[PDB]
């Protein structure tokens, strides 16, 4: 297992504690981040004051955006705890930060409570490198306002009463009128509709 | 912004505090999870002791990617410190977990310290999910069409993959809509341009039930 | 010019106005309406008392989408005043349902003062017949929703300080990120999809 | 429910007994008819009198055309009894016309009794065409897409007619996205996929202002 570690990174403990673990540290530089687990896979490494202080600073998306440009699998290892004493207050908006990374960035955040923590984490993802059915609501209530006086609501409302499409397909002009926004008048076109033959 | 919060769950301090912060909080039997934000967001929570007990007995990797065969989006909000005083001197599998975790099965991972913490994660995620420009919304003007069976065509066309010529072949082949609209996964892709895929993607927008 | 009369019609003077005019009428059936002036153009014809009394009975309806669902072209001629002396008061239920038949069965109403009236028009049917750019807004806010961080608000928005959709496509991220639902942000990223070459 | 008049009408009883009854009434410069209901509909209001000197000038059907080729619903609303007493003797023409105006150019004519009756019939006409169920509303998730480039495809296959080759292929040609959106129509069109059909369809939704 070799990592990457970009020069400003050299002098934490960090590459000691790894090389210490089997884990063979080259001193490149790197265009971005902290250690480069592979080709794919880059780490940021901070401090959780330095999450912070960043936070606060744009420092953050800008750097956060910038490495989820370049590498597929961006880290962020957050050494320390989560929220600093100095920070507890705007608390929320750390774990506020700390979602967004996470889903419009695909950001991967990892919390290590120290150097061996963050050590840690890095020799793993060495190993293991070098080792919408809720689409469905949708095409019914499309389907469903596809019908003459059908719109948006009245079909969320024909699943209310149907739940199926089948068993609103299977109606009566007798259950279908009553559904409040579909009139005898326009369930009596329904029913029809759904019941004359082909030409 | 809603989420869904299992029973088991209705314990813990999190719901309150997500009323607390402008979230609307509905309990209900979840097939998975403590906490649903959205259609594709699920959240499992676990304090750090319970994160750990449940790596050492097995049972964690097998609910882990259990979310991940179900959600596209599934966080781990592991609340309290990563390693437990009570488990020091086992970090290399805690660590290498947590890692293998997000690597091998995508899950992510909040670490929150308290469940003020947890609370606050969740009511991110709802806002966050629930934000337009996350959505692309259409208005359709409708035909006033005058024909029964041009209407029949409109509506079939509207089912995913069917358009105007399979939709006249449906109705050579089925007579009714409403025959159609009854069909099994066999006699419906048995017409030409419905495939077996297209089958199965049908009868699922036919016949699966509500919210 | 011929045109084909029912025979529970054949009693009103208009046949005789009609042939009065040149006009052939030939008793028959008719499966629908009053006159057949063609073949896809059928008229009812109406005395405002019928209309009315009719209205009020779903028998206008009922006949409406009938008579639209088998001819091309109805015509419901509307004899004496669009609204009786007896009915002004139920009045904005008449010109509404004349609204209605109108867009929702394209069903074309004439009033005629009389019987002399309404054989004119059919007289004149007879020898007349043997001789959405608004669509674009829709596209520019689909399209501007397909830049991330865009929903629908914010699209609108953008055609209101813009109106153009060039000229925002043309915009500084000086001008762009201002736009409510827009950060410095967003406005980065889009500046930037817009112009970064291709790979 | 709003519509919006022309400025001659603000002269008229209608528009008001139309806010009256419920409606936003809206002054702006027409660039035809009094009425606008819809995108779609247009209303020119006409007294009876009027109606027939309109005829007999050969100024009725020049303005009928030029409705009927602008807006897909075209209404002449007839104010007043379809012959005036001023114009007995004449109805051979007066209804001729109202014949050969629906006949030969659709237009459609609600003649209605006082300018009470041509509110009604507005009021209707804007209630009717603002009821939910003439349109069919979409929500499309949007994707959580990583590469500029992909976006950048994207967007272009929201434009009408553009699939994700002619997307390639759009930017294989001009580069930016940037230098596309700014392309003349015959440099647009010479792209292999874009018709000259469609590349005045695409400028015009470049081009085009709001409302």
């Amino acid at each position: 297992p070799r990592v990457y570690v970009d020069v400003r990174e050299e002098r934490s403990p960090v590459p000691s504690i790894l090389e210490s673990l089997g884990v063979q540290v080259i001193p490149k530089q790197l265009p971005m981040g902290d250690y480069l687990v592979s080709d794919s896979i880059i780490v940021e490494r901070k401090t959780s004051s330095d999450f912070a202080k960043s936070l606060f600073d744009g420092r953050l998306f800008e750097q956060a955006s910038r490495l989820a440009e370049h590498y597929e699998t961006v880290f962020i290892i957050v050494e320390g705890p989560p929220v600093p004493r100095r920070y507890r207050g705007r608390e929320r908006s750390l774990y506020a930060a700390m979602a967004a990374l996470q889903l419009d960035y695909g950001i991967r955040l990892m919390n290590t409570m120290d150097p061996k923590g963050t050590a840690l984490v890095i020799e793993s993802l060495a190993r293991l490198s070098t080792r919408r059915l809720s689409d469905v609501r949708e095409w019914q209530l499309y389907i469903l306002q596809s019908f003459p006086g059908i719109g948006r609501r009245t079909a969320e409302r024909i699943l209310e009463r149907f739940g199926s499409l089948e068993r609103f397909f299977t109606a009566s002009k007798a259950e279908i009128s009553k559904v409040e926004g579909i009139g005898e008048k326009r369930a009596e076109e329904i029913k029809k509709i759904l019941m004359t033959p082909y030409k």
